[PDB]
């Protein structure tokens, strides 16, 4: 006799829930390789030194860092800081009045508002995902578009034979053969889950196709800093497209690079072609678009969260803190690279069988970003969880290298050797 | 030739934009009476002493108060804090497993998720708004339901003739005449914008209608602590409805009572009737409902923001800080009352003509919450802004009493006298 009787239990999120099951596990040798969240040498969360300093500043002056509603698009200093990190200082696009920027709720919140923005303005534009992508891209898409009314489309990313390589000849054909003015979701770098990226050369081949077809590039940029360790370099494809006049959106998260996961801080940008006929007309169009983004947000969560905005704007606008921040990101990247070499060496030492035709583990060494798409099967993943207390993502056997430490790499290598010995690859 | 060419400008929010305009205004006698945001004796943002203490606690240990992704429903201590404040300590509803709680992005984000929760679960249920309500409710509603495909209905709230009294006879007819199992949006206390509330006696009359018709009550509760100045009393309607077995949702904001406006911290509750057959089955239903809310959120902004959650939980679970918090909220209510008296005295001393049949300003004294629904006309509001740099909400001449001070009340009264003498009431 309840109106809620029979309400269905939704399974927990296949990635986020791993941390929950992990925290609950009482095995002292447990290892968390699930969610892409940085961990230090001891396997623990890490506050970036630049963020620790920012906290000291903003927690010391609550008159200045007060708790009132922010401007609807975000604090100007935060928006300038965001543009600076993504597009560079005083970029061409900014000078020309082409960037429409609006604070949102980290990457996911920027995707949600960015997807809706496009679905409202261009309801007949086809929306293309790479054939492998972050699973939550599907959910965010569904709530905005409704997969049943407006199915997403796909472009070729990894080879259909399984091997960890972009089938780029087919990528190009798919983007070329798509209808003009379609939207293409791209990871800016450190493609998640595959760890395989377009090279510079390949992005350059995409460029003229995007131009001829007048396609919109939608970049998801959550790992700026984690591909090459260099901010500038990791924005290559975004800045190249913009400079060439490709029209773009960017969903920019600061969860991973600033380690501000729970603060829920990021920025959505739209960069138009700059062809309105004057700088002032470009700015008017940019402002119009920010006004549309803020109206959307107004009806969803009113306006965005200040604490993470304060942290980012304080760091980027202080010359000392900004350099510390760059160095902190370089340090995380370097530890991840260390764990790649160490896990690999421990697997090689054991002559552990691997996936694919080659049957090797060299892909651990060459993956870009936080993860390796290991190739371990669903059976391997369950076994590693149940017998060894090692938590991987089931799909693709995605491994977060940040959970590895000098103390546990050989333990992880041993568990894998056991898993693959007891259930060989087909 | 841009794909964004012709994108329309959306006008600024009519309430939030008042702070933007007020901030740009160079007139040193400017008065902000727009957004309902507490201000102290000097007209400045006020960090609650309880919040100041909480900040020092959480800013001092960033390992304990880390920046990792929170649990998808929110920290258990926060959820417990939120339930305690709304329903009481170890409520009968909690003991029976009837409460499903999920952190959300303050009031607005709680309404969004709660509106969508019901529209997904009970798509055929009619949704009823009071005939006067918070403007953003219409927009929150439009994004979930689509105003044009699925219009909201209304129940009678204020009298046809414009006078500040609820036409309670028609309120009951309207709720009695609606199809059974309809959804009614209610303000828990301090109805915004009118400042006129159902009395305890009126709420008790609505109870049997709600039971008989098996309606769902959706409570918007942002002002607990600002109506009667007592948390317990301000949750009367919610607690009475739940104790009687009315199934409710509550969208609970900590923007105003904790002064955490910009942190974006609130909680969504669904309280089912607890007829699943056991406490465990009640809890299983509640958890399933939480699982749906968190799936919604996953697709929208992933999970909610930690900083405000930390402040609230730290306050509520420390006996000294909770008492300090309660004292702090009383101090805010007390200042508002003193400003009601001072502004009313300053109008009365000038024999300033008032709106309505009575033509008096007494409704300044009796309004509940932060506002007075003044009845100044849109011509008056525009005149007060242009000639006196006083910022009010155009709709109903809603005035935020929180912007008044000992220094500026007489100025506001002189200005109102001028506006009303030049532009007499029809
Ligand atoms: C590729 C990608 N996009 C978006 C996100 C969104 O994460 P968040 O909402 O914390 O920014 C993530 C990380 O989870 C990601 O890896
Ligand atoms: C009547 C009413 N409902 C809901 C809200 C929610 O505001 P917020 O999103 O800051 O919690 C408020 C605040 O403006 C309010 O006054």
């Amino acid at each position: 006799m309840s109106v809620f009787s029979g309400f269905p239990a939704s399974p927990p999120d296949a990635i986020l829930n791993l941390t929950v099951l992990y925290n609950a596990d009482t095995n002292p040798k447990k290892v968390n390789l699930g969610v892409g969240a940085y961990r230090d040498e001891s396997g623990k969360p890490w506050i970036l030194p630049a963020v620790k300093e920012a906290e000291a500043i903003i927690s010391s002056d609550l008159s200045k860092y007060n708790k009132e509603y922010p401007p609807v698009a975000g604090f100007p200093l935060f928006l300038e800081a965001a543009q600076f990190l993504m597009f560079g200082k005083d970029s061409k696009a900014a000078q020309e009045g082409r960037i429409a920027s609006c604070q949102s709720l980290s990457g996911t919140g920027s995707l949600h508002i960015g997807f809706e923005f496009l679905h409202l303005w261009m309801p007949k534009a086809e929306f293309y995902m790479p054939s492998t992508t972050w699973p939550n891209h599907y959910g965010i898409y569904d709530k905005v578009f409704n997969k049943l009314k407006v199915p997403y489309k796909e472009y070729t990313y990894l080879r259909k034979d399984g091997e960890l390589e972009i089938d780029f000849s087919n990528t190009k054909k798919d983007i070329q053969s798509a209808p003009e003015k379609s939207i293409f979701l791209f990871h800016a770098c450190a493609h998640n889950p595959s760890g395989i990226d377009f090279t510079e050369a390949q992005w350059k081949e995409l460029l003229p196709i995007m131009k001829e077809k007048k396609h919109i590039a939608f970049f998801d940029s959550a790992y700026q800093g984690f591909a090459t360790g260099s901010f500038e370099a990791d924005a290559f494809a975004v800045r190249m497209f913009v400079d060439a006049g490709v029209e773009v959106l960017v969903a920019q998260s600061f969860s991973k690079n600033f380690g501000l996961y729970g603060e829920r801080i990021g920025c959505l940008h739209v960069v138009h072609a700059g062809v309105e006929g004057s700088v002032e007309k470009n700015k008017a169009l940019s402002a119009a678009m920010v006004s549309g983004m803020t109206l959307q947000i107004r009806k969803t969560w009113s306006m965005s969260a200040i604490h993470g905005a304060y942290i980012v704007q304080v760091i980027v606008h202080d010359k000392r803190l900004l350099q510390m921040f760059y160095d902190n990101v370089k340090e995380m990247s370097a530890r991840i690279h260390r764990m790649r070499s160490l896990l690999h060496a421990s697997l090689a030492k054991r002559k552990t069988p691997g996936p694919g035709s080659k049957g090797t583990w060299d892909h651990i060494l060459t993956a870009i970003g936080m993860f390796t798409f290991t190739g371990l099967t669903p059976e391997h993943v369950d076994y590693l969880k149940e017998k060894w207390s090692i938590y991987l993502v089931k799909a693709g056997g995605r491994m977060s290298m940040c959970g590895l430490t000098e103390s546990n790499c050989d333990y992880v290598a041993e568990a894998i050797h056991d898993a693959v010995t007891k259930l060989p690859f087909k």
